[PDB]
């Protein structure tokens, strides 16, 4: 717990810890949404993790992400030492500077590339699922949630699959630190890995994501090796720690809700609308910004240098944004969320993520329409910059499945 700063008033202190929230055993989304109870203000100060503001409502999250003159991306992580070490491109830059780097990034992970990767996504999801189908059981986090998104990413990056254990270890210490490494050691270990590769593909340009970035142009000028590395690192974390977690939340829920499985088996054309609704209910990212100057926002005096966590996860969870927000409803008419961010840094990998999610639900339910949590398992969730599921044991009767 850190010393409450002179400028923060006693009545806005709410000691929420993002890496280990109090109600965590009820579900990570449920743990986070304690900040939306009737007793809690729209903007609190927490003394954990060195101290930082936290906006709790969708209205303030969106306003702050839009206002980059006051809410800067220069130090976007908590704790303070992680945000100061954070130098990924484009995420650590504010517009106007940030803008030229998005279109290089858009070229390696945007729609055009989802279109080059279309066959391979479909094939690996069918082949992974078909290999599990006859067993009548799986450890989903390890058997599908990781290998499906991860092997597509390594394929696109032109990186070998036995580098996976090392890279996921490191990427995961930057979002859910276990204590062994600091964000900076983790980051420098990712750059160390990328350095020879980047230089080699600048001499012999290939077709893979690293070559494209490294030999890319930024509003007409050549990107440097240091910029290539800083953009490249960011793509790996996005590739190895986003969709991987998201798929486990969605499959846990489907395993617990036979009527929602039935809806999608009956009307598979509803899968894209259902993916959106699940992205709202099982939203999982929470990063933030730093104040560029002293500023008064929604009646609270903020101080230059203060950090503020603006939980992207909380906006679609807000009862002011969606009625009965904890309830999953695939026909929800206005699905409002900030799952993929808001403002000028809107997620560049969202078209890739949505395709991987929709391909997984359609291809799973086609082959293994009925499935449940294994008898007597209690699912445990984990919290951090990106939230996730520690293990998900699923069971099914092989007599009810079909090889497609
Ligand atoms: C469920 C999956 C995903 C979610 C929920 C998600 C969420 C986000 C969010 C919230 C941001 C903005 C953060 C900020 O403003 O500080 C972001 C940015 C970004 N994400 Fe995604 N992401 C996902 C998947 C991916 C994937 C699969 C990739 C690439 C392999 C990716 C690459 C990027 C990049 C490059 C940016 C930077 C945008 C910028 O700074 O201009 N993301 N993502
Ligand atoms: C907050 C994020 C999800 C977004 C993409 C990966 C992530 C950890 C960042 O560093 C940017
Ligand atoms: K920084």
């Amino acid at each position: 717990l850190a010393p409450l700063p002179p400028h923060v008033p006693e009545h806005l202190v709410f000691d929420f810890d993002m890496y280990n929230p109090s109600n965590l055993s009820a579900g990570v989304q449920e743990a986070w949404a304690v900040l939306q109870e009737s007793n809690v203000p729209d903007l609190v100060w927490t003394r954990c993790n060195g101290g930082h503001w936290i906006a709790t409502r969708g209205q303030l999250i969106r306003e702050a992400y839009e206002d980059y003159r006051h809410f800067s991306s220069e130090c976007p992580f908590i704790p303070r030492e992680a945000g100061e070490a954070y130098d990924f491109i484009p995420t650590s830059m504010d517009p106007p500077e940030q803008r030229q780097f998005r279109a290089l990034a858009n070229q390696v992970v945007g729609m055009p590339v989802v279109d080059k990767l279309e066959n391979r996504i479909q094939e690996l999801a069918c082949s992974l699922i078909e290999s599990l189908r006859p067993q009548g059981q799986c450890n989903f986090t390890e058997d599908y949630a990781e290998p499906f998104p991860i092997r597509i990413f390594m394929l696109l990056a032109g990186l070998p699959e036995e580098d996976i254990p090392h890279l996921k270890y490191l990427t995961d210490q930057m979002t859910r630190p276990d204590g062994s490494m600091t964000f900076a050691e983790a980051k420098e270990a990712l750059y160390d890995y990328l350095i020879p590769i980047i230089e080699q593909r600048r001499q012999k340009p290939g077709t893979d994501a690293i070559s494209i970035v490294a030999n890319g142009q930024v509003n007409g000028r050549p990107i440097t090796s240091d910029e290539a590395k800083r953009m490249c690192g960011l793509l790996l974390v996005g590739g190895l720690d986003t969709v991987v977690n998201f798929l486990s939340f969605s499959m846990e829920f489907l395993a617990k809700s036979p009527e929602h499985r039935q809806e999608l088996i009956q009307r598979p054309e509803r899968i894209p609308a259902a993916c959106e609704e699940l992205l709202r209910r099982f939203s999982l990212v929470a990063d933030g910004r730093i104040l560029t100057s002293d500023y008064e926002f929604h009646g609270v005096q903020l101080k230059k240098g203060d950090q503020i966590l603006l939980p992207q996860m909380l906006s679609g969870l807000d009862e002011r944004e969606n009625a009965c927000p904890m309830h999953v409803d695939f026909s929800r008419q206005k699905v409002s969320h900030t799952t993929f961010g808001h403002g000028s840094h809107l997620c560049l990998g969202q078209h890739l993520a949505r395709r991987e999610i929709i391909v997984t639900l359609k291809e799973w339910l086609t082959r293994i329409p009925d499935f449940s949590i294994a008898p007597g398992a209690q699912i445990q969730h984990k919290s951090g910059i990106v939230s996730g599921v520690q293990a998900l044991p699923l069971v099914w009767d092989p007599a009810t499945t079909k090889a497609v």
